[PDB]
């Protein structure tokens, strides 16, 4: 084993400065950047048009022997999944079911063409439908008058019409919003949901979800509500109303609920000893239908069913711009969550499975999706977090499982949507309330991120909050910035540590950690894990005038009290010798005698006019009572904050740098051992 | 001169470990501590009073024949401003003009007793002003029907004396608000009150209260504007009914505009020359008021005049509480606009002298004058930032000055108030905007803060445009929440270099600074000066891979492609051996044989779980291809959060950690020359 051997002069800054000269830096035009990111080569316009359609990457890639099983099962069991899913949120946004079996099918499929993520369920979101039925029932309420030649027996077709092509019309607006941001490279706010925001907002996401899930279960009829504080006021509704509960079905949803925990619990304990999980959403739709048609509990005893669902696929049809401006703001926000729920997910699986995705490939893929979609009667879409959950846990590779889960969707439309007729919406709410079990586990990181870093830990507990009491649009904002915020608390809560040297060598550690390290006599060493900017530089000089004891304004008061006893452009030096008589200090109150302070630069990354001032001064005060104050480890850019400030004004205080805490202890020894040289 | 001599072995982390004996932490219970903060020292007692009567102190340390004379000339330079001022913001703030004179007498004399600054001008602000107008005018409307027992000739008394009563209960709500505050030690958040956001906002409340007065100078009537744009509104409002003008009312405001400007002229340019300042406000309120009353412009020409002033002070009454559930909201904005007012000014003022100012006590002083005043009638106050830069500028020393203008504003209030009844309006107008022009002096910083600082000069764009168009609540907030995100910007564009070593010494520098730095061959060493906080752990790996040349993803890519060319708990090992043939060799292309690539953590502050699983998944792609990375100069806090999240999980990573840069160098060529020294 070699040595660490070191022998060179101490290095102040002007010493190592005239060491070094300036090198001249690489020509890098503008113009001539553009030009060569215009070549245009064939590798290039290859890696568009993969970044743009990654289905032209991925599927020629596909590794069938590996991935087949995976993904026929991962299909099965999010189609089974699906149904009942989309039937429940197209219940939620005011629309008929078949709208939100349409939303089950075809932004699946532009989704497995343009996007990223290979793991996340594309489709109707609670939240998203809830907003889409809050702007579809505001637009076109209960109590509006259509004169569509019926008689007073109306059937509420032409209100179920308008609301309808109200959903379109926002659903268009939000994709093209969508896309726009996609292509203005919006989705790089994508890095600020960090792992724990992204957690909570997910968790508040459910419980919103479960909480829009009740009235159904219920059987109950409540009053919409969208903004904030909406899951208190949805949840004091139902509780308030569920005196007027239908008994039936509620039945019907807790024995559904009762079977499907049971049968989730024995999937995952023999998941080891089945060949593939059982679909048992599948089953309870199949047994609900069958107990409700048996029965005849739809008007024997007044069960909410989910209704006709008509066959066949429907033309395109243009939605009506002219509905745009009374909607606009709604389509902001539903463009907002819609992304903000689905790369959040994404990244959540991403992380799980070692690859990335690119936030601004989502905000494509979901605007085309949505666009598209609203011209075949499809409303807003988003990432399905407990069926993404499913999908991801069931063995899913690529998106292809999504497009089984479509193909089954579109044989429900096309041939046998009849037979869901009957399927009373109780069963529906008790099959996403069971199934929003996964979602609820997520509640296991708070001891995890309370022993891991109780900041992170803080930053789940505010988005969760924010997210849930407030809307997921203005939780979403509040929690990116509370915790953009948590990195101004670690600033401005840093450790200010004094320093003293190991023996023997170079190294200097925190005094009160080791007790081999031994302070320097009249040294004193201040360190600073932070930088001095504004909302810290006070702190700073505070930490450093109580920790190192040493305070010039106490020193001051200190002589003034002797003197009080005892008597019954060319700049000044920085440091003024203590002109204080021996007899008067005789008055002196004993103390460490510090005749030099080392200010630990090494871990300050920027300083801005605020710290450079705060340093000034604490420079000017120590050297009022004569005490030297030296600035080690100051980084380049540092330098450059001090001198683009008026720092170096007086050319003297580069003396004052150095480029390491022992150059600058050696320098300060030096200098003591030249002052008593020369004093006789 | 002496040398910088190192002769020590090479500290890894488990090697500098061996050395270094963990310290006994001294106790420091809760309970001692709050015993000892109990202790009732007499010291502690005159510490405590100094700080809640700050009077108390500088008031027995006056240095009488070094401050009289500034402070007399300061006085008198404020009261002659202070009396326009305090009757065009009582019109502001749609009371009768004796209330803003109550305003400008009993709050100067409780803040120079409970006040920490000594240089600003306690009185009416207009924005502050503006608010109370609002609310009284919302609460009292100008078709409010009074059953007072009047006539059809209505005088506007009782309209009168209800918006007092309004403005006087949210005056003492607001003091109520600010008083809690301050107790509560609310103070603290003027520490993110930085210096360019300072000076921002103050302009943009300068451009404020220009756009309150025009109304006033041109004669014209406008509806009262309070809210987001109403600076625009109110513009837009006196530009349009501009064609009503009063003509004589708008040439005697110019005339006096004109005279006052050429005499702050003659003041400025003969300063040196003059023993004192002339005070001009008081000519022009001497000279406007006598061209008023002999050609009798109220009725002759309909010219605005400040009308009756009753003489005499009022005694205390309460004010009706009954009003608090109607004003409250607006009780807490006028809390927090004349807090944030009156702390930056003070604050631009206590950097200017080299003292300092407690927020706590700001608000505790505020509160107090506000809810006491407005049982002497006295609508909330703040501080006037035209008059404390007069005050400031014209010698003024301690508060001893705000007390002299006060005792003006007395005489005028007992025995002289009816002389000023014929003073045009537009006279008081033009008074305050020539007076604004010391605060619109402030866009000289612009260039200033372009030499030195882009980020702070954006922080003073941002929190001018924000604060303008946006109210100074709304405004000042948003202005602080971006100052804050400037830090995460800062962190999110770091300086990433690629370092080399200057010859025969341990400096390592960005390589493409200076030229004798050299790179050490098979040796990458990376530097961010940055945390790598989940917002930059990506950006870091990115430029990681991109700066360095090394990318493992491309270097697999390019063995596999070798691959295809050339056919025609016990845990593994972290860094694996290339097990690539040689004459699969032959088909690499040249490359800079890198076998070690050095982090340099000695900048780096902390790091969050993302970061960690960020340094994780480097360590092990790098590992993948056969190459050793090493972590430099990580601090005892960035190893504690390396060591709560589950980093270490593995112990070999323990020898991943250097105390340096030149140790890990040192530790990479030692390794490479014992797996030469056992390869052969
Ligand atoms: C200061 C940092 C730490 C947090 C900032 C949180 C901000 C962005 C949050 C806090 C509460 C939020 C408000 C809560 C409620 C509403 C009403 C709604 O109809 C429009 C949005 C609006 C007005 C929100 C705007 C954003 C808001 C002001
Ligand atoms: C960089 C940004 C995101 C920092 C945070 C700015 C926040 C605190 C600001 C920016 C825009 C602001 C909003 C702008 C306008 C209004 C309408 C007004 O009637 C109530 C306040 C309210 C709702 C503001 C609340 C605070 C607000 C949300
Ligand atoms: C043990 C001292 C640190 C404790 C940190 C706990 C953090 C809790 C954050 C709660 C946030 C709630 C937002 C409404
Ligand atoms: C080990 C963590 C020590 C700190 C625990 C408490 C963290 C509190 C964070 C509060 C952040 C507030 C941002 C607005
Ligand atoms: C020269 C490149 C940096 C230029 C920085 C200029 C900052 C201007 C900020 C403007 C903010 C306006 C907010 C509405
Ligand atoms: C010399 C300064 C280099 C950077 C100039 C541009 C600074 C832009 C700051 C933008 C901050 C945005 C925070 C929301
Ligand atoms: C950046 C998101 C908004 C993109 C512009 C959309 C404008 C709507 C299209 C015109 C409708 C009449
Ligand atoms: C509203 C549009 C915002 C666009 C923001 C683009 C930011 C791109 C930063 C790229 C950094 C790598
Ligand atoms: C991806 C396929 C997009 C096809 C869009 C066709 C739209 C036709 C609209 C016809 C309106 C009458
Ligand atoms: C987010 C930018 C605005 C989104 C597009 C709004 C389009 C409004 C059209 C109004 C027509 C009168
Ligand atoms: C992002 C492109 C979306 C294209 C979908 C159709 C847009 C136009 C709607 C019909 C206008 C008449
Ligand atoms: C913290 C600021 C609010 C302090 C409480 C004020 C409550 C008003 C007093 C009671 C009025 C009826
Ligand atoms: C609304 C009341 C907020 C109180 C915040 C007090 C913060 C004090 C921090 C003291 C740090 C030295
Ligand atoms: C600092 C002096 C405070 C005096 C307050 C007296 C309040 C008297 C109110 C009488 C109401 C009738
Ligand atoms: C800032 C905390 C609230 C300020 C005090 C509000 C008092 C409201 C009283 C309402 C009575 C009905
Ligand atoms: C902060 C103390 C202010 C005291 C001023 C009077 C408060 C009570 C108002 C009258 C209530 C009847
Ligand atoms: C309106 C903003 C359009 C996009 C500006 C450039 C963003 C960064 C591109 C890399
Ligand atoms: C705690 C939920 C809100 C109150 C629900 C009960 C209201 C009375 C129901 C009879
Ligand atoms: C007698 C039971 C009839 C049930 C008809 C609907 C069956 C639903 C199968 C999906
Ligand atoms: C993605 C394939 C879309 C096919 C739509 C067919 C509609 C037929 C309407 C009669
Ligand atoms: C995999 C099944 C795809 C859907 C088939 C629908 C058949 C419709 C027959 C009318
Ligand atoms: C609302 C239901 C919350 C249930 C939390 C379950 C956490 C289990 C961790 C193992
Ligand atoms: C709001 C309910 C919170 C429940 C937290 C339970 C955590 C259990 C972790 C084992
Ligand atoms: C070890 C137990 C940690 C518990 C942290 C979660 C606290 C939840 C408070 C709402
Ligand atoms: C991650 C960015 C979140 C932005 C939220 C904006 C909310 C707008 C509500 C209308
Ligand atoms: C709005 C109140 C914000 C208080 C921040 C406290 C930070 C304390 C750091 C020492
Ligand atoms: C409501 C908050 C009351 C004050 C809490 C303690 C603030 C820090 C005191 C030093
Ligand atoms: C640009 C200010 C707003 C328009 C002012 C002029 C309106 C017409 C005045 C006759
Ligand atoms: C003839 C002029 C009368 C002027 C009376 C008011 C004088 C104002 C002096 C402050
Ligand atoms: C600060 C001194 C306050 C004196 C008030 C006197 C009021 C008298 C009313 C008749
Ligand atoms: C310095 C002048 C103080 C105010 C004197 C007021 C005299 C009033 C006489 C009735
Ligand atoms: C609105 C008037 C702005 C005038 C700016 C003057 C700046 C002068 C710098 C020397
Ligand atoms: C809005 C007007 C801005 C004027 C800036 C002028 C700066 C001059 C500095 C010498
Ligand atoms: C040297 C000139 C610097 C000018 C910076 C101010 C720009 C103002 C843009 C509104
Ligand atoms: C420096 C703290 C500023 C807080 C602004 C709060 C605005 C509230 C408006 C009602
Ligand atoms: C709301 C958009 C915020 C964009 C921040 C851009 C920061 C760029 C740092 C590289
Ligand atoms: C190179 C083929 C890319 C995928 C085309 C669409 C296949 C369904
Ligand atoms: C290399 C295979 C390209 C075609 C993939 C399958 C398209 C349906
Ligand atoms: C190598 C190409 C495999 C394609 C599999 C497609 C499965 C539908
Ligand atoms: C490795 C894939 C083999 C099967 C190719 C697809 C056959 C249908
Ligand atoms: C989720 C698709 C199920 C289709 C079942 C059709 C036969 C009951
Ligand atoms: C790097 C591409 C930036 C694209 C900006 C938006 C172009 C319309
Ligand atoms: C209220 C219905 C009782 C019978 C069904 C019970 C299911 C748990
Ligand atoms: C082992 C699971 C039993 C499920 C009983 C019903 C749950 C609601
Ligand atoms: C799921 C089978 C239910 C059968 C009910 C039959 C009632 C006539
Ligand atoms: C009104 C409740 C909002 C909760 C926000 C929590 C942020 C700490
Ligand atoms: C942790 C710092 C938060 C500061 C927010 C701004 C308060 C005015
Ligand atoms: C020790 C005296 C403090 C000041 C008392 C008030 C003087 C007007
Ligand atoms: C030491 C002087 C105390 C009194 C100051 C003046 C009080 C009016
Ligand atoms: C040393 C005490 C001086 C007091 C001066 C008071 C001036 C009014
Ligand atoms: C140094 C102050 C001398 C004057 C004291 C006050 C005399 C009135
Ligand atoms: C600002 C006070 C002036 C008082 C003047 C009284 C004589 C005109
Ligand atoms: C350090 C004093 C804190 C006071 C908190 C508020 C007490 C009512
Ligand atoms: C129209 C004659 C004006 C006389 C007074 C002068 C004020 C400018
Ligand atoms: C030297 C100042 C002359 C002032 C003329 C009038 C300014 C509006
Ligand atoms: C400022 C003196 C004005 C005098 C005007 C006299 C008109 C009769
Ligand atoms: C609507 C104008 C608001 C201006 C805010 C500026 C913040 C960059
Ligand atoms: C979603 C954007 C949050 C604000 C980030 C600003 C960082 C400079
Ligand atoms: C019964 C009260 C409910 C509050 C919100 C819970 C999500
Ligand atoms: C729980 C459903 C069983 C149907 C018969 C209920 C009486
Ligand atoms: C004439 C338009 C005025 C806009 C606001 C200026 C302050
Ligand atoms: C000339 C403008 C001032 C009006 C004075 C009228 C006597
Ligand atoms: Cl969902
Ligand atoms: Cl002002």
């Amino acid at each position: 084993t070699q040595r660490y051997y070191v022998e060179r002069p101490i290095f102040s800054h002007p010493v190592l400065q005239e060491r070094l000269h300036t090198k001249d830096k690489v020509p890098d035009s503008i113009a001539d950047k553009l030009k060569q990111a215009f070549t245009c080569t064939p590798k290039k316009i290859r890696n568009i048009i993969y970044m743009f359609l990654p289905i032209t990457k991925w599927l020629p890639a596909y590794k069938f022997k590996e991935y087949v099983l995976g993904d026929l099962v991962s299909g099965i069991s999010t189609g089974v999944l699906q149904l009942p899913q989309g039937l429940a949120f197209a219940m939620l946004a005011a629309v008929p079911p078949i709208f939100g079996l349409y939303s089950s099918f075809y932004p699946v499929i532009m989704y497995c063409f343009l996007g990223t993520s290979r793991h996340i369920s594309i489709g109707p979101f609670a939240v998203i439908s809830l907003m889409i039925g809050g702007v579809a029932v505001r637009l076109v309420p209960d109590d509006i008058v259509i004169p569509g030649g019926v008689n007073a027996t109306n059937g509420t077709e032409a209100r179920d019409a308008l609301r309808v092509k109200v959903a379109m019309s926002v659903t268009l607006l939000s994709g093209i919003i969508q896309f726009c941001l996609g292509v203005c490279r919006f989705g790089f706010v994508a890095i600020y949901l960090t792992e724990p925001l992204v957690r909570g907002f997910t968790t508040a996401a459910a419980v919103h979800v479960f909480t829009s899930m009740l009235k159904y279960l219920f059987g109950v009829k409540t009053k919409r509500y969208s903004g904030i504080f909406s899951v208190v006021y949805s949840t004091v509704a139902v509780l308030q109303n569920v005196k007027n509960l239908n008994v039936c079905s509620l039945g019907v949803g807790l024995m559904v609920f009762g079977l499907l925990l049971g049968g989730k619990e024995f999937n995952e304990r023999f998941k080891e000893k089945l060949p593939a999980p059982i679909p048992l959403e599948f089953f309870a739709v199949v047994m609900g239908t069958g107990i409700s048609a048996g029965f005849n509990l739809k008007e024997s005893y007044n069960v909410d069913v989910v209704g006709t669902l008509p066959l066949g696929l429907l033309p395109p049809a243009n939605p009506d711009t002219s509905l745009f401006h009374l909607v606009y703001v709604d389509a902001i926000a539903i463009a907002i969550v819609g992304f903000s729920v689905t790369i959040s997910m994404a990244k959540t699986l991403a992380n799980k499975h070692g690859y990335q995705v690119d936030g601004n490939q989502e905000l494509i893929a979901l605007g085309l999706c949505n666009s598209i979609g609203s011209l075949f009667q499809t409303f807003s879409i988003s990432c399905s977090l407990s069926r993404s959950l499913v999908q991801e846990g069931t063995g899913g590779k690529t998106q292809l499982a999504g497009c089984l889960a479509s193909l089954m969707i579109l044989l429900v439309i096309l041939a046998t949507g009849f037979l869901f007729e009957s399927l009373p919406q109780a069963v529906l709410s008790a099959i996403v309330i069971v199934n929003l079990k996964g979602m609820f586990m997520q509640f296991s990181d708070l001891p995890f991120f309370w022993r891991t870093s109780k900041i992170e830990l803080t930053i789940w507990l505010t988005t969760f909050v924010s997210s849930l009491f407030l809307g997921l649009d203005y939780g979403l904002i509040t929690a990116v910035i509370i915790a953009l915020l948590t990195v101004i608390y670690r600033t401005q809560s840093p450790s200010y540590k004094v320093l003293g040297k190991l023996p023997e060598t170079d190294v200097y550690i925190d005094i009160d950690a080791y007790e081999e390290v031994k302070e320097i006599p009249g040294i004193k060493i201040f360190q600073i894990n932070a930088p001095i900017y504004y909302a810290n530089s006070d702190l700073y000089s505070n930490a450093l005038k109580r920790k190192t004891g040493v305070n010039p304004a106490v020193i001051m008061g200190a002589r003034r009290k002797a003197m009080r006893k005892y008597a019954k452009v060319k700049y000044p030096p920085i440091v003024i010798k203590s002109t204080f008589p021996e007899e008067m200090q005789r008055f002196m109150p004993p103390g460490d005698n510090v005749h030099t302070v080392i200010l630990d630069f090494t871990q300050v990354n920027f300083i801005d006019s605020v710290g450079v001032k705060t340093l000034a001064g604490i420079v000017k005060e120590y050297g009022d009572v004569g005490i030297y104050v030296y600035l080690a480890g100051c980084s380049a850019q540092v330098v450059n904050d001090l001198t683009r400030n008026r720092f170096f004004e007086n050319p003297a205080l580069w003396e004052l740098l150095f480029h390491s805490i022992h150059d600058a202890v050696l320098g300060s020894q030096l200098r003591e051992a030249l002052a008593e040289q020369e004093a006789s």
